[PDB]
């Protein structure tokens, strides 16, 4: 089960609803016996920009700096910037990771985007040989608790912004699941700036109620990596048998693997698929 | 037509292909009579974090800081941080804006994400009353020129990463088109790290060739805001009449407006739709 939790918050104001939601999760989990650690990016004045400075020492090839290779090497040899390592330790010690943030330009705040870029270093957070379900964080679970200015209807299939499931895909599949994370249902609190005070109090309590049993939840469905030929040769394309079999399925496997057919309803919002 | 172009680069190395793509684009554009301005985020050591320091004036509500409102107010009264103002001036002058960046965790680099967050302030880059096609930059055109580590097949409908069209959606529709921009087909350069020297040279020539007539291209398709009842009362939902003409249609309208049906092939990569 789950015993330790990491709450990554990306909001500058201690007076925001996001901070309240972070406080609610901390209280709720602790009161349930969990150990809670925080990564309040702004309060920590976190540096989100990847650079050659992330490697405390000489680079393998300063004449042509390539961050991927250099950062992985620094990782292996233990030359990663201290601030990066400290976060990597929080990740390794955590069973549950909660990402609390306000949706910004249909994605995560830049400070958090940068946190992934500098913290999710190769070898540590992933390998091309163990992508997705086989990733390093397979024993861990992640959840996005998001707040927005736009109303839920704006994000429905007929809303002007379009399906929220598409917006979540690059984050939940491309970032979290790629590293092995079992991704749980996102906590979506729409139009928080247009919500009555009593309703907000209920949102907080609802979030705490869910956290009581968060670890017994069934995670989102992503196509298993066993359906693909995971080698540079086949170009990591679906196995031909799976393709043929899939040809007789009404729905695609997920948002990203829609295969040109109907995307399973709320594939990135609701579990059981 | 268009004589003014802005190239926003998000890469720290002068030795990268990304920098090469930036030079090639500028060289080719100037050759066709364009005026070319640049925003090399790293070279500028651009601040990517939105904070109350983006406002130089006295806040309207200092004890309860709210970025959306305060920033919009600062734009309206001329109290925005001068570095943000400098970027906004480049945007207003530009006819064509090119975003050159390496794909990082299925999105734009944090430094570029922060650029959108601090520079695309309300009123300046958008207004709820005139979202999408009615936005401020509707007389402008934007293009994403991306380079990736992974091969094209990994991003095909059956590649492990999933459809690249889904990854592109939140940036091209949510950020670019939301502000009125006509978005042109993205220049996609896959597995740049695994491309032979002679091929890389051809990729650059091909990019210069495309830019020779970039302004006359058909842009990508996004559902017009006219298909929606644009008011907090109708939940910014698609017009009932429009919803009825589609129930018979096979394909959805776009990636975000797939409507539970099939997404039009390469909706976010190829024009004509
Ligand atoms: C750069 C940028 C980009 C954005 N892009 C998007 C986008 O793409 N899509 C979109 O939909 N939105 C977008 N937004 C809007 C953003 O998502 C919302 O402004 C944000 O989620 C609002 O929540 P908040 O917690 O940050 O803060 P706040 O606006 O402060 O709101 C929290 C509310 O709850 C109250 N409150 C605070 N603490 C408590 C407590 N303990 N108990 C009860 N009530 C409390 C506050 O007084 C306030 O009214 C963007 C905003 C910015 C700045
Ligand atoms: C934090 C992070 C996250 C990432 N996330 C992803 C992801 O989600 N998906 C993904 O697919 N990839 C990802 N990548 C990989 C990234 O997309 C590639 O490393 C990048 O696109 C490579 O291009 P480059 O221009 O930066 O540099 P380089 O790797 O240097 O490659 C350019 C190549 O062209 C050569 N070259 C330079 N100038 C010229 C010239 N003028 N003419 C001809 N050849 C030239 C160089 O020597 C080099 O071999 C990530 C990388 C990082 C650091
Ligand atoms: C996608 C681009 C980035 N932006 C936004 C889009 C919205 O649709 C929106 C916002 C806000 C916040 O400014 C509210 C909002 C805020 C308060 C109360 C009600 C709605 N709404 C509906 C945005 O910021
Ligand atoms: C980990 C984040 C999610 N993304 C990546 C996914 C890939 O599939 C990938 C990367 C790289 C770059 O590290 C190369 C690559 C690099 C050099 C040569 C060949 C492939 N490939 C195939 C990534 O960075």
């Amino acid at each position: 089960a789950g015993r330790r939790a990491l709450i990554v918050l990306a909001h500058s104001e201690r007076t925001s609803f996001n901070y309240a939601m972070k406080e609610a999760a901390a209280a709720a989990l602790k009161k349930k016996g969990w150990e809670v650690v925080e990564s309040d990016l702004y309060a920590m004045n976190f540096n989100p920009i990847i650079s050659r400075k992330d490697i405390t020492g000489k680079l393998k090839d300063p004449a042509n700096f390539q961050y991927p290779a250099e950062s992985v090497l620094a990782y292996k040899e233990g030359h990663l910037s201290p601030d990066i390592v400290a976060e990597q330790k929080k990740l390794e010690a955590a069973d549950l990771v909660i990402f609390q943030f306000p949706l910004q330009w249909f994605g995560v705040p830049a400070i958090l985007k940068g946190w992934f870029e500098r913290v999710f270093i190769g070898e540590f957070a992933y390998t091309y040989a163990a992508m997705y379900d086989k990733g390093p964080f397979r024993s861990k679970k992640a959840v996005l608790s998001i707040t927005t200015g736009g109303s839920g209807s704006m994000y429905s299939l007929q809303g002007i912004h379009g399906d929220m499931n598409v917006i979540l895909w690059p984050i939940q599949s491309g970032i979290l699941h790629f590293c092995g994370f079992q991704v749980l249902e996102p906590q979506l609190t729409y139009s928080i700036g247009h919500t009555p005070a009593d309703a907000r109090i209920q949102i907080l309590e609802g979030w705490k109620k869910r956290l009581e049993n968060i670890w017994d939840e069934t995670p989102l469905y992503f196509a298993p990596s066993s359906l693909f030929d995971l080698n540079f040769q086949a170009g990591f394309l679906m196995k031909k048998e799976v393709q043929d079999e899939e040809k007789n399925k009404k729905f695609g496997l997920s948002v990203g693997h829609h295969l040109g057919k109907s995307i399973p309803t709320d594939n990135q919002i609701k579990a059981r698929k």
